[PDB]
């Protein structure tokens, strides 16, 4: 008898082109297709605006009609090498913050959505603790750097004969939202 048929494709982000004229045929025997178009800021499958749905035995196809269509923008503290390319959704990019700065919280890459980019692509500054707040008597911070981000750890070392909490003969204190985890013991 009849392996059908499909009804209105509710296009996401697009719509029927001549959809005066097609609406109401539906529902759709298999094998119809249509012209549609993409909104702004998306595109098709095959990167225009504009393309081709079918109905398929098992509905639609393409299933995602218009996909979004992402803009890289300008990262003030960051290094620019996409600033202006256009990335299709489903598309990861490599993010390179200048040293001090990350993404949100912190992922290395940006991935265009239907609703955007994931995470919005800017470089933030990293909240630290300075290693000019650390005190320790009997031992000395062997890193050693001056400024420690959040979750990074500076470490320690106590003199000859003396030992740590541990107790070991060295050890580490972690930078958080508060400051050092604690102040370094060398006993
Ligand atoms: O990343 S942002 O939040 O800054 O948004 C960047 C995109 O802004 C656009 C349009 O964005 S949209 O509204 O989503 O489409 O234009 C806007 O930014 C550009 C500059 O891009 S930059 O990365 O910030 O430098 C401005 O051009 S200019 O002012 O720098 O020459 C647009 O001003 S104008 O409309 O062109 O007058 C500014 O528009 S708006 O003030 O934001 O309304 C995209 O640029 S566009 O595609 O040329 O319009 C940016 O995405 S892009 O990939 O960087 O272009
Ligand atoms: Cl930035
Ligand atoms: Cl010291």
């Amino acid at each position: 008898m009849g392996l059908k048929p499909c009804d209105y494709p509710d296009i996401k982000h697009g719509g029927l082109y001549h959809e005066n004229m097609r609406r109401p045929y539906f529902p759709v025997a298999v094998g119809k297709y249509y012209s549609y178009y993409c909104d702004e800021h998306f595109e098709t499958p095959s990167g225009s605006y504009w393309d081709h749905i079918h109905c398929t035995q098992d509905g639609w196809s393409p299933a995602v009609p218009c996909l979004r269509k992402c803009y890289f923008p300008y990262l003030e503290n960051g290094y620019n090498q996409n600033h202006g390319r256009k990335f299709v959704q489903g598309k990861s990019i490599d993010v390179a913050c200048h040293p001090g700065y990350a993404l949100p919280k912190a992922q290395t890459t940006v991935t265009c959505m239907e609703n955007g980019w994931s995470p919005t692509p800017r470089c933030i500054r990293v909240k630290t603790c300075s290693k000019s707040s650390i005190d320790i008597e009997n031992g000395f911070i062997s890193e050693s750097q001056y400024t420690y981000a959040l979750k990074e750890k500076a470490k320690y070392q106590c003199k000859l004969g003396y030992v740590t909490a541990d107790g070991e003969t060295s050890g580490s204190i972690t930078c958080g939202k508060d400051g050092w985890s604690a102040q370094p013991t060398c006993i």
